[PDB]
């Protein structure tokens, strides 16, 4: 099956490399990017992100709910447009399908 866990790991490397300040909103704030895999808070976030991707593909994802929760952290359209770019890179590096359609669904509620 598609190694979405590896995709998500690359996605967060790309995201925080380009926008390090985004990391400050997480429980792994301040942690070196190259060490995130050994961080408990990151492990949980990465898993939830993978789950969301599998939910989007499976048809169960609550994009409105996810959008609302991100607004609840002051994360909106600008951030998700930036994320769309990083995720496209991560998917391409793994021969995985692009997830732009899934991010657009979230953007439609932001
Ligand atoms: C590909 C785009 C993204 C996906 C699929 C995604 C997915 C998720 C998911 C599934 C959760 C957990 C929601 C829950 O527990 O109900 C979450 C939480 C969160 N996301 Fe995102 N996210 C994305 C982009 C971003 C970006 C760009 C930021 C910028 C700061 C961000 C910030 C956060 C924060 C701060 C939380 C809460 C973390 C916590 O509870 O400690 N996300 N995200």
């Amino acid at each position: 099956m598609v190694n979405w866990a590896a995709v998500v790991d690359d996605f967060y490397q790309e995201l925080f490399k380009a926008h390090p300040e985004y990391q400050n909103k997480f429980g792994f704030k301040g942690v070196a990017l190259g060490s995130l895999k050994g961080n408990a808070a990151y492990k949980t976030q990465a898993g939830k992100t993978v789950d969301y991707i599998n939910a989007a593909i499976g048809g169960s994802a609550d994009a409105a709910g996810l959008a609302s929760r991100h607004k609840g952290r002051n994360v909106g359209s600008a951030e998700f447009h930036n994320a769309k770019a990083c995720l496209a890179k991560a998917c391409s590096a793994h021969g995985a399908p692009d997830l732009g359609f899934a991010i657009d669904d979230i953007l439609s509620h932001l």
